[PDB]
């Protein structure tokens, strides 16, 4: 598919089993989602962004499927304001910016 | 150009006269640059992300070029970690998401 950027890239993602909408964000380079309670051992971690500095717990090798794409990697959980795909997940499903 | 996310996807702008880089956000609305003076007058507005908000100038009606691209629009400048465009000017440029 292609989208657009007139409008927020939202997608739904499966994860976990169940659907969430997250953004498409090639400005991110981890994805980042909103607190949910997966099984499974995490480390804490602090990411960054524009206003500072937040806490989140990362939990490795989660599979997420984004329009039918499977892609396995890095999560983060944490108090995010939006669930945000970044680059380490779109490089799996092939995702490109073209102009 | 077609531009695949495995690095972090990040263009030489001008503006204002000088070359700048900057990276390419489907994730952001808006336009944040580092701190430069602008000729221009500005308002001042706040900006927010992960972790806050900032304060910023807003200057309208700026040219600026992407890779060679002509875009005009609104820039915001402040003390950002990262230059970043976003889809205010991501839209001009006729930029999308393909996979
Ligand atoms: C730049 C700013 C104007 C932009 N804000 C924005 O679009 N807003 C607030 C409107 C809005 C409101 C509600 C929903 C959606 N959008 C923003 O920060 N967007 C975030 C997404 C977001 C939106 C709202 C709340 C919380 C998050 C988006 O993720 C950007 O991609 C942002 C850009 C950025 C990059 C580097 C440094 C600062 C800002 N990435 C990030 O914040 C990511 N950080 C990141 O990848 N970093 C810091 C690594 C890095 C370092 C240096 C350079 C590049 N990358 C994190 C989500 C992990």
């Amino acid at each position: 598919p292609q989208i657009t950027l007139w409008q927020r890239p939202l997608v739904t993602i499966k994860i976990g089993g169940q659907l969430k909408e997250a953004l498409l964000d090639t400005g991110a380079d981890d994805t980042v989602l909103e607190e949910m309670s997966l099984p499974g051992r995490w480390k804490p971690k602090m990411i960054g962004g524009i206003g500072g500095f937040i806490k989140v717990r990362q939990y490795d090798q989660i599979l997420i499927e984004i329009c039918g794409h499977k892609a396995i990697g890095t999560v983060l959980v944490g108090p995010t304001p939006a669930n945000i795909i970044g680059r380490n997940l779109l490089t799996q499903i092939g995702c490109t910016l073209n102009f």
